[PDB]
């Protein structure tokens, strides 16, 4: 696969295709210097792309079952590879399930945890004949299951992920889109020079030499190399903040995203049950009432029920784990039952005080003794009204009580619990709303339990069932999903469709997921985000995996994601103008004059425009508070003008050399050398205007970029002085004339770009 | 064309004649400008597009046949011409015909005596330039909502 994914990188994208057209043309012309550079630089685009994809691919691979069966009537243990579907398997407590199964016959009912794949943090009591899902963990009981199919939400995940990944990316779309348009401008100026090269009868070798020189500059040879390098170097900063990208295009899409979809279970919540204390009943000991609950629980791994484990570390007392058993001397314990739904414990107290403490469902705790409390029907209504508040609050409800040895119960009260969101996810949402993107939540849990997490997070509490209005198989649908604050009870194929609506309306969408349910959606998503607790199908399908616990790393990731865009936005505005420069300038030079800057000097301009902007990746950039735009019609119009202003400036300089006595030549100079000196200085410094918001002096250039250009300007200066690949020599006095004149053109460019970039009108005029 | 692969529209088809005529108005003129650029090069002394020796009738018939034949590739594709790969029957038909067009001018059949190979490859590469121009116009006509309105009214 590695050789296949590498060689498609050479092909894909219109910029790259014409390079083989350039490479064969230069090879056919026996100009092996031009053959080496583009073919050498084409490998560099792969070199940045392949090494990162291999290295980051190594990290996610570092992140990446046996069963008891009855075969021919005798019981053996076999791994999960050779189970043949449509056959009865015996699975017991605590196991991880290979495949889906139908429960055959059970006298007591199973409880398995569905948090891992489909996200339900409450263990579901499961009946005979029920649909069971793979990879779950059994928390209660014994059972026989007949399996349905081999790997199937795992099989559903793999099929949909393979179905997805079409539409290479938002970046590659605009990256191809610029590549097409520039190729049209290459054809537009090639026809102008081919018309002229026919009228003056020219040998085919001369015409192709002009054709070779234009196509090197017209389609940017370094743009696939630079822009991938710019996002790859930025991606290294992500790896230094514990965030790994798999395919690079997501990082710019993470800048351009303005809807974040979230899964409640793994991404938002700690998937460990916990209790809210301020939401407890009028019991006299608010804190001691949960201490009663820990008394009624098992203490070792046989009876560590999922809810019972939540109580043990819920205490604020420093010995929370040990405080439930400080010399209480448990005599006997009642295990949890399907029908009585209770756990009660007998403990011994000083002076021979046999006291008993219980846990259970609120209805079954309340009916231990009907008359034990005063006003028995009112305390009935008092908790049941509170449970009615509690059920509308989405909290799972558990009642506790206490009895004396002789057998009179005293009902302490009812206590709630749920899966709570992380501490940072309250804020990580909050400045995500500051950072310009609306957030939504997509979960397979119930609506009411998801409503609770909405107002805790402050989302808006406007969520809807997936099944009832998410389409089974629309513009009115588009309005609803966009206006929906979130969707609950969602299935994997609905989560993909929630994205499908938003992509069609034009939104860029990123979503966070751990389970295999939204792993199909992760591949579809513009930015696939995984968390520290992500499943293997998620981490394979996610474009970005978070190594750190919590979701707080996205704000770190998003801020530098927008910085990479402005680093790329500055370069792509810059690099199109250079092509549009030399397309006009060489196109007119060949048309009017049938001369051009020599083919050896043309390729050096392509390198120098490239290598100076290789340091763009290390340039400092500001992040926009709003989601970024990639406003292509303005980008093209701003690069239309700056290339012409360059084109006028180079045409002023060139025609001075036509005059007798030199014009711009003061003592002696080379007509090719001076213009290459002129062009390189004018092209290279164009990066300084574009890199800065508004005026070019607003932000100080980074030493990497500034050093890169200034070194390249020196190498540009040496070439014309000693006259390499050109006419013999140019004196220093002519050179300083070109430098000071190029500073004049540079200051002109600052005026135009500033008057374009901050102007509200030019954006409107170029859009329409 | 009969054996060429084609996509079916989800809506009922249109046969929108005013747009069909207007789109063919332009593409013929773009061909007409292109052939007139090529022909007047041959008026110049030293040949213009003739590099060693050529036939004024032969080169234009070489020019016209190449420019006319490949026009089917733009029109057969919805939007850009590279969107759908041509069928081997159509692509083989045109490329064979382009070869038969090429042999006629080289050996100068029914025309002036001979045209060398170097002039011929000049006409071929120039015709590719006209072809890429045609892809721009037809794409900018066919998917544009405005041109349909302007030609209808
Ligand atoms: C919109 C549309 C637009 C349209 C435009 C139109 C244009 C028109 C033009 C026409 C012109 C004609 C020319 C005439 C001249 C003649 O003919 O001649 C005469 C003379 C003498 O004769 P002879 O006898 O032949 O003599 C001989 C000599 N010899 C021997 C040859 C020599 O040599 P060499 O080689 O060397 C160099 C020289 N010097 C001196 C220069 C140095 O050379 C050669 C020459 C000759 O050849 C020729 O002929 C040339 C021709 C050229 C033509 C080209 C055309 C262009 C076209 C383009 C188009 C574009 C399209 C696009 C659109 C879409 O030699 C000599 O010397 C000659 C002189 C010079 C001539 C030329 C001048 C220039 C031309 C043209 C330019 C213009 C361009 C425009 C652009 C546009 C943009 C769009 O006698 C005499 O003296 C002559 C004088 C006369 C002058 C004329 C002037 C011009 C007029 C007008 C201009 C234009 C205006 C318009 C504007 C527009 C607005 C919009
Ligand atoms: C707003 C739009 C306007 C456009 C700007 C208009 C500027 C043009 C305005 C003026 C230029 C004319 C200068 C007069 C020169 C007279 C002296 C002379 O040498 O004549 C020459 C002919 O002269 C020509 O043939 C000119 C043809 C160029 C027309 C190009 C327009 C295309 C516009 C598309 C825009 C391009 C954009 C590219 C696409 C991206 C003599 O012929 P020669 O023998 O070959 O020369 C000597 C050869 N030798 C030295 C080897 C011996
Ligand atoms: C915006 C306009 C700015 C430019 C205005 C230009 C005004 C200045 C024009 C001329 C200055 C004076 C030159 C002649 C004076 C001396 C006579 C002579 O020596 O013959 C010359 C004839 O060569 C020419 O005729 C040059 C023609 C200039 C065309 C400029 C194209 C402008 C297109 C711009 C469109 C860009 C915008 C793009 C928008 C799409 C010599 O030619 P040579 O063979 O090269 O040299 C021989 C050596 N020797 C001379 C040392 C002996
Ligand atoms: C806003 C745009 C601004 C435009 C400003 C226009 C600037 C135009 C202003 C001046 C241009 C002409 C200056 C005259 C200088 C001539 C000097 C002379 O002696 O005659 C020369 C002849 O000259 C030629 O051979 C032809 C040169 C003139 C063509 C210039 C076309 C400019 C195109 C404009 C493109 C604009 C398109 C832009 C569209 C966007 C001498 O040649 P000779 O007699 O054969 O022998 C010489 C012997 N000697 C070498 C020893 C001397
Ligand atoms: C889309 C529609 C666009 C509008 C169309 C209008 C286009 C205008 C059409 C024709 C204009 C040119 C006709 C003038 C011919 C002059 C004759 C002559 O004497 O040659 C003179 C040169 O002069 C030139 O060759 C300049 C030609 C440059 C034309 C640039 C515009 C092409 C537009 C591209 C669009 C085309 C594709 C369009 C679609 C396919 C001198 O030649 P010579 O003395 O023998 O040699 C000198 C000696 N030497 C060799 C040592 C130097
Ligand atoms: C878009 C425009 C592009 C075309 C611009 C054309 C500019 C170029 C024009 C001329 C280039 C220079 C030619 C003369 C130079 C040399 C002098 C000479 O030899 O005499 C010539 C006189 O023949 C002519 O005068 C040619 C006339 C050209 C008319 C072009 C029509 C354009 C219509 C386009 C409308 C299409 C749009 C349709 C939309 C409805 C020789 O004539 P000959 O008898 O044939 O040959 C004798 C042999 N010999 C020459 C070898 C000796
Ligand atoms: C956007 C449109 C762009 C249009 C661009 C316009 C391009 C025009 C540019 C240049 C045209 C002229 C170039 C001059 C070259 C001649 C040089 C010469 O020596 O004189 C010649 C005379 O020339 C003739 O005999 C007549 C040729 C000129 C007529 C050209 C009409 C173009 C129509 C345009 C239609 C446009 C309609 C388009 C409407 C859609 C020499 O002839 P001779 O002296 O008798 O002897 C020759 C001896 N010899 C053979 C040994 C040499
Ligand atoms: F387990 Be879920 F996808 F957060």
């Amino acid at each position: 696969e590695s050789l296949v994914v590498k060689f498609v990188m050479f092909f894909v994208g219109p910029i790259q295709f014409v390079m083989e057209a350039a490479a064969i043309l230069a090879a056919g012309l026996s100009d092996w210097v031009d053959f080496g550079v583009i073919c050498g630089l084409l490998m560099l685009n792969a070199g940045v792309g392949f090494v990162q994809e291999f290295q980051a691919g190594s990290i996610v691979d570092e992140l990446k079952n046996t069963a008891v069966v009855i075969r021919d009537g005798q019981l053996v243990e076999i791994p999960a590879n050779e189970v043949v579907p449509g056959d009865i398997l015996q699975l017991e407590d605590g196991t991880v399930i290979p495949t889906d199964g139908r429960i055959v016959t059970e006298d007591c009912f199973l409880q398995i945890d569905q948090s891992a794949i489909t996200g339900e943090s409450l263990a579901v009591d499961k009946h005979y004949g029920d649909q069971t899902f793979s990879s779950s963990t059994v928390k209660r009981g014994e059972g026989f299951m007949v399996v349905t199919a081999t790997g199937t939400f795992v099989g559903r995940a793999a099929a949909l992920v393979n179905k997805a990944a079409g539409g290479q990316g938002h970046f590659t779309e605009v990256l191809n889109g610029i590549g097409i348009i520039l190729l049209v401008l290459v054809i537009a100026t090639l026809l102008l020079v081919w018309t002229a090269c026919f009228y003056r009868t020219n040998g085919i070798v001369r015409i192709l030499r002009y054709t070779l020189g234009i196509t090197i500059i017209g389609v940017p040879v370094g743009l696939p190399a630079v822009v991938t390098t710019t996002m790859a170097v930025g991606a290294a900063y992500l790896a230094k903040k514990q965030a790994i990208v798999q395919k690079l295009s997501a990082i710019e899409s993470l800048a351009g995203v303005e809807i974040l979809c979230s899964d409640k279970t793994g991404t938002l919540t700690k998937n460990k049950l916990s209790l809210h204390e301020p939401y407890t009943v009028e019991g006299v000991s608010p804190d001691d009432l949960m201490l009663t609950a820990c008394l009624a629980a098992s203490r070792k791994k046989k009876g560590l029920d999922a809810i019972d484990k939540a109580f043990l570390k819920s205490l604020k007392q420093y010995p929370k784990a040990k405080d439930a058993l400080t010399k209480y001397k448990v005599l006997e314990f009642h295990p949890f039952d399907p029908v009585s739904k209770k756990v009660t414990a007998v403990v011994e107290s000083p002076e021979g005080e046999r006291i008993v403490c219980v846990k259970g469902a609120p209805l079954f705790v309340l009916k231990t003794v009907e008359e034990d409390h005063p006003i028995p029907e009112d305390v009935h209504e008092n908790y049941e009204n509170k449970v009615a508040e509690l059920a509308s609050r989405g909290f799972r409800a558990l009642g506790v009580a206490r009895k004396r040895g002789e057998g009179h119960w005293e009902i302490l009260g009812v206590m709630p619990c749920m899966d709570p969101p992380r501490d940072d996810t309250a804020q990580t949402v909050s400045e995500a709303r500051h950072l310009g993107l609306r957030v939504k939540m997509l979960t397979g849990d119930a609506v009411g339990i998801a409503k609770e997490t909405c107002r805790q997070l402050g989302l808006g509490t406007n969520i809807y069932n997936a099944e009832r209005l998410g389409l089974g198989g629309g513009s009115e649908l588009a309005d609803f999903v966009e206006n929906a604050d979130g969707f609950a009870e969602v299935f994997p194929q609905h989560k993909y469709r929630v994205v499908e609506i938003l992509q069609n309306r034009g939104y860029l969408v990123a979503m966070t997921g751990d389970g295999v349910n939204d792993a199909p959606s992760l591949k579809k998503a513009d930015t696939g985000i995984a968390v520290e607790g992500a499943t293997d199908a998620a981490r394979s399908a996610a474009d970005i995996v978070f190594l750190a616990p919590g979701l707080s790393a996205i704000i770190d990731a998003l801020k530098t994601s927008r910085q990479i865009f402005h680093r790329m936005y500055s370069y792509v505005v810059y690099r199109i103008a250079l092509s549009l420069h030399l397309e006009i300038f060489l196109g007119l030079w060949i048309a009017i004059l049938d001369n051009s800057l020599d083919i050896d000097l043309i390729v050096f301009i392509a390198i120098f425009a490239d290598v100076a902007t290789l340091a763009i990746a290390y340039d400092n950039a500001p992040y926009s508070p709003k989601p970024v735009k990639w406003n292509l019609p303005r980008l093209w119009g701003m690069s239309i003008i700056l290339g012409i202003v360059l084109a006028i400036g180079s045409w002023i300089t060139l025609t001075t050399m036509f005059l007798p006595k030199g014009g711009i030549i003061q003592n002696f100079g080379a007509m090719n050398g001076i213009m290459f000196l002129q062009i390189s200085l004018t092209e290279n410094w164009l990066i300084f205007i574009t890199r800065a918001a508004g005026p070019f002096w607003s932000s100080i250039p980074s030493w990497q970029l500034a050093g890169a250009v200034f070194a390249v300007d020196i190498i540009a200066t040496m070439f014309t002085l000693f006259g390499w690949w050109s006419e013999n020599w140019t004196d220093i006095v002519t050179v300083v004339r070109v430098w000071i004149w190029s500073i004049g053109i540079f200051c002109v460019l600052g005026g135009f770009y500033y008057e374009m970039s901050t102007s509200e009108a030019f954006d409107r005029l170029m859009n329409g």
